[PDB]
């Protein structure tokens, strides 16, 4: 079973990567099941819908009281050293909260990390449904 633990905002960086301190040290955090927008690399550069997953995402982290950190139950980093796990924000899933708004999609689907790929899938078939933002 997944538990949650407390981690203190530090930076948003994009739509998918945050900065948090954990058990106190400094981390860079990549989220579970999603990609948004690219906004950095050089490759395909600024996408479309990048500056707004951004938005969204640093307006989310930065206003809650309180962040917390669930890994899942495989890998719990990257190959980039880069922290993996869903976000919560005054318990609401940042990772939910982007496919269901249209500002990411379900991809990096890795079979010992997919617990919630289900409830995620949901939430972007809605959003298909809808016809937002990424889907319009
Ligand atoms: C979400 C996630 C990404 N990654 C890797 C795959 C991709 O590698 P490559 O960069 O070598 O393509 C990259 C995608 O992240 P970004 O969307 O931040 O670029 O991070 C994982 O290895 N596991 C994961 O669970
Ligand atoms: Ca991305």
């Amino acid at each position: 079973k997944l538990h949650k633990e407390p981690a203190t905002l530090i930076k948003a960086i994009d739509g998918d990567t945050v900065k948090l301190m954990y058990k106190g040290q400094p981390m860079t955090f990549r989220l579970l099941l999603v990609d948004t927008p690219e906004t950095k690399h050089p490759k395909k550069g600024v996408e479309k819908y990048g500056p707004e997953a951004s938005a969204f995402t640093k307006k989310m982290v930065e206003n809650a009281k309180k962040i917390e950190v669930e890994f899942d139950k495989g890998q719990r980093t990257d190959k980039y050293g880069r922290g993996l796990a869903y976000i919560y924000a005054d318990g609401k899933m940042v990772n939910e909260a982007l496919v269901r708004q249209g500002l990411a999609k379900v991809a990096y689907v890795y079979k010992t990390n997919n617990t919630h790929e289900q409830h995620l899938r949901k939430s972007e078939a809605q959003a298909k449904k809808e016809k937002l933002n990424i889907w319009s």
